[PDB]
Order: C-alpha cells, then structure tokens, then sequence
C-alpha cells in the first residue's frame, strides 16, 4: 500500500521532463545568443577602426 | 526498514528543486541578454550605414 | 523483488546529474555572453556619440 514512492517517482520523472526540455531550448537560444555577441563584437571591431 | 529509498527521493526532490530555481533565473537572464543583442545589432546596421 | 523502484531511482539520479553539468556550463557561457553584450552595448554607444 505504500505506492506514495511511485507516485512520488511519477512526479519528479514528470519534472525532470520539463527541465531537459528547457535546458535544451535554453542551450539552442543561447548558442545563438552567443554568436550574435561574436558577430557584434566584430563590426564594433571594424567601425572603430573605420573612425 | 527501506527507508533508504524514501531518502533519496527527498534528495532527487531537492536537488530538482535548487535546478527548477536556476533555469528560471537562467532563462530570464538570457531573454534580457537576447534583447539586448538585438538592439545591438540594429544600432550596429545602424551606424554602418551612416558610414 | 520491488526493484523496480530503485532503478528508476537510479534513473532519475543519472539524468538529474547530467542537467546540473549542463545547467553549470550554459550559467558559465550566459555570464560570458553577457559581458560581451555590455561591453559592445557601451562600445556602440561610444560610436554613436563620436558620430
């Protein structure tokens, strides 16, 4: 009768779905974030030498 | 006396927990980091062109 | 012969373990990707005014 453990696993099982699912759109999101930094930093580079 | 299993539910129960806090702090974080990005880019193009 | 349980235990401790590393690492890269924003932030705002 003491299926409180498995409903608990359910649970958490259920939570920790969600957080890869997060994780993994934050890392894709963030990538790209990155790369937008990268590429800025760049034409920064450039335009200060430009003046 | 397999109380061992309950115990380590309540640790995965916390840790998820700490883990559930971080990505949100980490998602609002970088939403923030991505407009700001954004707004660099186009001030960028920007100031490009005026060059 | 309820085993069942605690590889599923064993599961869930695996995974969360494996999204506490990744969760460290995109903290890591976010801080880095959010001094760079500041810095081309005030580096184009620089540009701007010697424009």
């Amino acid at each position: 009768r003491d299926q409180e453990l498995e409903a608990r696993l359910v649970e958490l099982e259920t939570r920790l779905s969600f957080q890869e699912q997060a994780l993994t759109e934050l890392s894709e999101a963030l990538a790209d974030a990155r790369l937008t930094g990268a590429r800025n930093a760049e034409l920064i580079r450039h335009l200060l030498e430009d003046l």
